[PDB]
């Protein structure tokens, strides 16, 4: 009932930007090419590499293979997903306003909030899953509106389409979809209308817990021109290395991506049937209460499961404290299973009182549902909630 | 006559941030680090997250310090965006004054980006003293110099500089050195709140890492610049991180051997009668080679110098060279030349560039490691291809 | 129909030599540790090691520079006068060190063909040490009956027997639970599975095989860069999801071929017209992306079919995430003598393919239109 | 008095196997190539990379920048020095005899005692400072003879072209230099004789203690092909990462062997005037037994100081704990100070790239400790 799999995904993430011919070598893999500069023919060129910062090699593959993954014209790579964000806000200038979806990342609320702020730039929070809500939000200042579906880490679902209508109606807004936690294998912003499809590739893009990383993909040609500007002009730019790695990674991105699924689908299902469970957000549970529009804009869903425990804080930590496969973390995305506690972890950087309007509570624990054996993730969820035992 | 050499810089090059007590294995070199999370005992409890910190960009960063005669170092995936991140210090309404000559990608910054969120951009020959006096406004919070600049290698006066921005209140003055390293020049010891650098170019000095850095000692400060690197997040990698402390351990002995070879060359290119002008600190005809010697240990490989005759012999010299290499960038294992107004200066506007002398015919060198003689042949046959009017 | 898939495998390859307490930063994936020299192997290597060694239910692994410096090093077990038989049909390379090499230092090799278990109880003899299989075989993938060997080989003296296990990978296949003494990778290929490493592995259960095997890793010097162990690490995390690809990509792709009417005959152990194909699904848990065909005509329309291939890559290896074609007759078999080719199978018309994770239909039109441009 | 420094040593560091015109890109700096695998046009035809263990384009420039550093036609890169010489020894067949010194690296040793010998052939280990020795022991099964010189911890020296003449006057024979504690840029074996000078890179060549590689530079055309068949064949290759490392670390070797030279003097010179210190043995100080040899075959001395503390080995161990900037461990040739207690009053340093003035306090310092006044 999920909108069909993306045709040629694999065979485009497995081949574009690695075309053997690029290479004097006729490699099947792209080199890494570390070198900052470049030899010219000549002074003052319209050709060819310049300056490692401004376009590399490896940098360029990564690139074309994400842009092909998103649907996209064009895609640029950046230092973190943060980095990404701070660049698109410099699309802007002192005077134009913000919209941030209420629920984000933690650390895209302190950047709109705390410094964002100071530069002219006014930001207001708005539960854009409420379509009406972002429609009387908008003003005349209103030059970007920034979403996240599903929310990190609440899991609130934003129809796309509905809002890129709204934001295009008037004006010149740009809207941007951080689509982290589905990846383009799932999801595809771009189609739905947004203007960017951004990610921190250090969760599921790479995969491997081993790049920082953020990406920008985008296809109306001024758009990406001012962009591309910001890359080279600001510098927040990945190591052609860390470009390298998470190209590799986008090789595995669908098999990767369908076992986060089948994961996650069991885990969440496992612990709404658990009695010690109060409540699980899970986009492809019935029980989610955007279920239906999951199923019309995404192909499927990810390892990410949220869910609040019966009980107090006190249980929230007794159950953190007897995991033994799940590892007690910060970030997601990756092989692994990760648990955390975000009021305390990941969303301490958002307001106390922010938190407690969106339900971020004491006992809100998010997972990360890595690659590991379905039953064995049950069972260490299974014998964890025992030991926690709240009442049922 | 020239500073002595400051004392222990090799050995802290090669140890600081390097003991081999902080690794269960006691490896001698620090293991690369690419885990972007950590495990925690206990919610919230160490490492957490890469981008907040990790061990080998921490690693660096310590060592850094060390070299700059700094209390804390912060790295960045650029020296733009460690230009970039101290901006941020800022806000709406502040005033940022910066030295006339800089790297085109600091000007393109400074003039086309951040004077668009409310900050007041004002480029001052800062080479002069009296100008800078006169050009802060009780607005003025970052005052962002080079020396020498890039690519004319004008010299500030850095204790001087300082003594002037503090003198009234809670001014940061930037020292973006670049192009001396902390080998030869340390600008904390000589009054500025920072020292910053494209570690891309000498800290690096193996032409494959692209990373920035900055040195502080005031807690104030540090706490802000710490903030911003989480939260801008334009981190370096930390498999670059680990390249370029590699690269640290042979600055002492790649410094000076840059040293003696632009030198050479400096002395080269001014007796020779195809040049117009040479523009090294290390040259007595340098305006500012006294001043040099008092605020520095020795001098860099980087020599600038204008080629009689057009932009046409400035082309054929370029076309000619066998061993130089036609390249942006500087401060390698590696000996390139460019033309800074068609190559990296043409961020700058051409009134600015004409302004400040950043002309058609003035040619950059970055005097590289390789046999001192093998240079000079170079230089010396393409002169003879270009034999402008003498 | 298969042996059921082994417990906890995905768990293992992602956990095991990867606790977060072996490291004072307590990351979650295991640092890159260069260091030659240590205050008073190396951490990266030992987490590989432990890792690999779980995947194939070993009690040690050694990791090596390659599959050639593995297979280099395990000759090293033995001493003049010592016997090896190897199994007729094998990796280009292998052939090559024991025919050209090994033969020159006091070795005597046999070559027998032990798809056909009573060959290998005759071969046998009193200064046989060493009997080294694959299975599937490289490239004709004839299927050796890796407990039977056992048996054989083990019924009396001190032989060891190797598996190379390069083709299935311990996902697929584990011939220590099956009674080998060695189970042997090219990790260049499905192991780390990114066509970005090269490099051998060695799993072992037997104590004083082990004490011989680390003695000889470490006197001949033949290991692998701590980096690549890294790389490789991070490859086996893929293994499982890779692994059931290339099972589902593999047997469309063989199922197609044997469908067209341009197709001799194809090799492919996980469908019925193979040979061994009940002995496969005894002693396996699947099948992976290999595919071997003999495609009608000539060596013409061979080269004609891989000219037309535009998502298949002529290229040799095998195993990586892309998909591959060669005509291991003149590539990665040319090393084999023309008359033992003649005798093996390896002709003109044998094509292999590595089926790589691309999409199913991408594969399959690519190979039809080959095939019609061949044979128009 | 030294041999004249090597001309354009450092020019050719730096740019040899690294053209920019090598790469579509043009990058001043050779990428790494990962790839196992390359796309041919056709099967079997006669060009380019086809699998990474036979060639690969960051090893390439490696062995080619090496090579001309030797001042040889070809060099082959290995896994370690160990790997290259087993490789080598591959060279030979069953019944052939290695003459082995018998100061040689303690792998070197254990792989022709413990390992070679098991394959038909036959090592003997003879004393090479003694070229009437080397000279007498030839036999008509003798293939090669390995030396390395100077040997560690006594740096004893070899003279080289001395060998060279003996061994090649005999017929068939190959002469091995292990020049790991040199560098090419202070000896070069092929120049003087040698058909082969090979390296642990892990040491000096490299010198960042952060790469396990063996290098193998050659001039003739057989041997080469028979040592470049045999790097395919048996595989002990190293990673195209490590490559690039060693590469890099290339890029340096002029500035820090002259740096190792000058603080190895320094600290060879200082241990020679304090009365504490029973002996020094330095190649670099005219009381070094072969100093003049050293003249006439090296353009120049290492970091590698050996000497011997007055006492007992108490005074040794003494002296040993209480360095503090000096490092208490087993390897050497980096670019940090090293120490070890291999006699026992015998101790090897192996002098790196620090301070000068914290490299002689320290040894002060720590003598101090073992002979208080
Ligand atoms: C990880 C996270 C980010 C931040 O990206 P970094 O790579 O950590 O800078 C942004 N959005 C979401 C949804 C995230 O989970
Ligand atoms: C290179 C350069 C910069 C900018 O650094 P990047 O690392 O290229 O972003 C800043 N200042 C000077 C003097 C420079 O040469
Ligand atoms: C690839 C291959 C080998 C050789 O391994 P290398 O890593 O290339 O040296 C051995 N056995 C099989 C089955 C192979 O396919
Ligand atoms: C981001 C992934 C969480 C982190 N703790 C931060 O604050 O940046
Ligand atoms: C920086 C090194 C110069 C460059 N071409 C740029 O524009 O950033
Ligand atoms: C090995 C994968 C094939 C190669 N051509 C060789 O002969 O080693």
């Amino acid at each position: 009932g999920f909108l069909p799999h993306f045709q040629h995904f694999a065979t485009q993430a497995i081949h574009v930007g690695q075309d053997p011919e690029q290479w004097t070598s006729r490699a099947v893999v792209p080199p890494i090419s570390l070198s900052t500069t470049f030899k010219q023919g000549a002074p003052g060129q319209h050709s060819g590499f310049e300056y490692s910062r401004s376009g590399n090699p490896t940098r360029n593959c990564l690139e074309k293979a994400v842009a092909a993954l998103d649907g996209a014209k064009y895609c640029l790579a950046f230092a973190s997903g943060l980095a990404a964000t701070v660049t698109i806000t410099h699309l802007l200038k002192a005077g134009d306003q913000i919209i941030c979806m209420d629920d984000v990342y933690g650390g895209t609320n302190r950047y709109f909030r705390q410094v964002a702020s100071e530069f002219g730039l006014k930001i207001s929070f708005v539960d854009c899953s409420k379509i009406k809500l972002l429609e009387a939000a908008i003003t005349p200042e209103t030059k970007l509106v920034w979403i996240e579906t599903p929310t990190n880490p609440t899991q609130k679902v934003i129809d796309i389409e509905g809002c890129a209508h709204i934001v295009h109606k008037h004006g010149d807004i740009i809207l941007v979809v951080d689509n982290t936690f589905m990846s383009p294998y799932f999801q595809r912003p771009l189609a739905l209308g947004a203007d960017i499809s951004m990610y921190s590739a250090t969760k599921y893009m790479n995969g491997h817990s081993d790049v920082v990383m953020g990406l920008v993909s985008v296809n109306c040609e001024s758009l990406h021109n001012r962009l591309r500007f910001l890359q080279n002009s600001l510098g927040a730019v990945p190591s052609p290395i860390d470009c390298y790695l998470c190209n590799r990674g986008l090789k595995t991105l669908h098999v990767r991506m369908e076992k986060h699924f089948k994961n996650g689908m069991a885990v969440a299902q496992f612990l709404e049937s658990n009695p010690w469970v109060e409540k699980v957000i899970y986009p492809g549970l019935p029980s989610h209460p955007q279920h239906e529009l999951v199923k019309r804009q995404c192909t499927g869903c990810t390892g990410m499961v949220t869910f609040y425990i019966k009980g107090t804080l006190q249980h929230a930590e007794i159950f953190l404290k007897n995991l033994k496969l799940f590892t007690l973390a910060e970030s997601l995305g990756g092989f692994e299973s990760l648990a955390e506690l975000p009021a305390i972890m990941t969303h301490a950087s958002v307001l106390k009182n922010d938190r407690d309007v969106l339900g971020i509570s004491d006992t809100l624990i998010r997972l990360s549902v890595g690659l590991e054996d379905e039953e064995d993730l049950l069972e260490d969820l299974d014998q964890a909630l025992k030991a926690a035992h709240p009442p049922s």
